[PDB]
């Protein structure tokens, strides 16, 4: 029980991750993860915001379990690279996970870590998108150890498994035989109004799940259809004489289209990722014209928090007239989320944003927010750096996933239910 406290105070992963172009960016953006800079000595969770004047840095006392998701891939690249301390960690955020509050074996939002503990929020809220997220995140990790013969990681497989098991109680209480979908969670003890209605959005990771984890308990199986029947809509434009028909997100902001990504390798199972190709080109078009990075949820210039997307790219907007967020403000974890699509554009596009603005380069990672006029943010979220360093491991923890799903009998559901990804 009494055992020595590791100091992660160095975070990284193999080579073959690194751009021969912009490896010290990426090692500094990593380096947001290191012990004392973004995580939390107490708890050993990221905290969820950071604010950074001159390597100097104050600290909101919130976490959730997308963040931790995306800290445990990572840690996880590390231990591949030879870190023997990030596989302690990864026992311990483990360990802090199994003490989390639960709600029927799902994850609140979010976790309050002022105390040196994971108190839940005071909404008592426990949605699906954050334990859609977190179940793959945990499928990766297990894809990663599931060959070894080492008793630890043995362990760590049999605690993952079981984890996941518990959540079925959950998974189960979120299923709407009615409409055929999932609710969007629980808050306060009462079902969520909303559903898990479409597969251009977070939530899609969710829906994904839910069959397969409850797959073998026959009568009550919750069917693919919770995936497949979730609507899918594009837009039709043309440009420069090209079309493009680019995948709608509810309010355009990237990450709801690519952060699924960093777990499941979309590109291939999707039948025509055209429309995410075009999203993508649309982004990186009206990117390079503002002189700002992409647009997706983030911080803002003067350290609020907005959703951002691009109208023409949201749902919202395009289909039923309903704008719910502007594109005055880009974000480097969006273009890096880019280089899931496209890698090569992705490097030269955030080496074209450091060029413009030097001063985006801090110690804990580059800022979170960057106007058009070139007005920049304090704050660095996890949630961002995650999905930054995430969409360069990608090719690693989707591999891993896989591999996962191969083991539990998975893998032809995922791509069976992944048929149904097309515009509707």
């Amino acid at each position: 029980t009494l055992e020595s406290a590791v100091t992660l105070d160095k975070l990284e992963v193999r080579d073959q991750f690194y751009p021969a172009d912009f490896r010290e960016e990426l090692q500094t953006n990593l380096n947001f993860f290191l012990d004392g800079k973004g995580v939390d000595a107490d708890t050993l969770v990221p905290y969820d915001t950071i604010w950074v004047k001159d390597n100097k840095a104050e600290y909101a006392y919130y976490t959730n379990t997308t963040e931790i998701a995306l800290y445990l891939n990572i840690l996880v690249e590390a231990e591949k690279a030879g870190n023997q301390k990030a596989l302690t960690r990864i026992q311990e955020v483990l360990t802090t996970l199994e003490e989390a509050p639960k709600f029927k074996g799902l994850f609140y939002w979010p976790y309050d870590i002022k105390g040196g503990e994971l108190k839940p929020g005071k909404g008592e809220i426990a949605p699906a998108v954050d334990n859609g997220n977190l179940a793959f995140s945990l499928a990766a990790v297990a894809g990663a150890y599931l060959n070894s013969t080492d008793p630890v990681k043995q362990s760590i497989i049999s605690r993952i498994d079981q984890m996941l098991k518990a959540q079925i109680p959950g998974w189960l209480s979120l299923y709407d035989k009615d409409r055929g979908l999932l609710w969007g969670g629980w808050q306060n003890g009462e079902l969520i109004e909303y559903h898990v209605d479409r597969k251009a959005n977070e939530s899609r990771l969710a829906a994904l799940w839910a069959p397969l984890i409850t797959k073998h308990l026959g009568a009550e199986a919750i069917p693919a259809s919770v995936f497949n029947d979730m609507e899918t809509y594009t837009v039709s434009y043309r440009l420069d004489g090209k079309n493009y028909t680019p995948i709608l997100t509810w309010d355009g902001a990237y990450f709801q289209a690519l952060l699924p990504a960093i777990w499941l390798n979309e590109k291939e199972l999707v039948p025509d990722y055209s429309m995410f190709e075009d999203t993508t080109q649309l982004q990186r078009i009206y990117s390079k014209r503002n002189n700002m990075p992409m647009v997706s949820s983030s911080a803002t210039v003067n350290d609020e928090y907005r959703p951002f997307g691009i109208p023409h790219l949201s749902e919202a907007w395009v289909r039923y007239d309903d704008k719910i967020a502007g594109g005055s403000t880009g974000t480097p974890h969006a273009t890096a989320l880019s280089y899931m699509v496209d890698p090569e554009g992705a490097v030269k596009s955030l080496k074209s944003i450091k060029a413009l603005y030097p001063a985006i380069e801090t110690s804990y990672g580059w800022y979170d927010a960057v106007d058009s006029k070139g007005r920049m943010s304090t704050k660095i979220l996890s949630l961002d750096q995650g999905m930054f360093v995430g969409a360069f491991l990608a090719e690693s923890i989707n591999a891993d996933v896989e591999r996962y799903l191969r083991a539990r009998g998975y893998w032809d559901d995922v791509k069976s239910m992944y048929l149904s990804f097309k515009d509707d």
